[PDB]
């Protein structure tokens, strides 16, 4: 649910940037690179504040290797927010690797 405001990626578990709300400047995003695994949005969406470099598909993939599993076998990325590179992000059951300047 793209309920989160707009600035840096904030990641939050409480539609609203609220619940475990967290920060991502594309910068913490360089630590894990792509999120290269599966992004839910139930509880667990974010703002995006900069390109986020969205490669999603359905997930499909729990037999990963030890976590670094990319959850799916991407359907089509939607880099800047999936229209405008500065907004709250969705996502819902659905994987993505997300990418903050990685």
């Amino acid at each position: 649910a793209p309920s989160c405001p707009a600035g840096s990626l904030c990641t939050y578990s409480g539609t609203g940037l609220s619940g475990a709300r967290t920060v991502i400047p594309a910068s913490d995003m360089e630590k894990a690179g792509t999120d290269g695994v599966k992004l839910p949005a139930s509880a667990r969406s974010f703002a995006n504040g900069t390109h986020f470099t969205l490669r999603y598909g359905p997930a499909r993939k729990v037999t990963c290797v030890r976590f670094p599993c990319y959850q799916y076998a991407t359907v089509g990325k939607v880099a800047p927010g999936a229209q405008l590179r500065s907004l709250p992000s969705p996502g819902a059951t659905v994987t993505v690797g997300q990418d903050l300047g990685d």
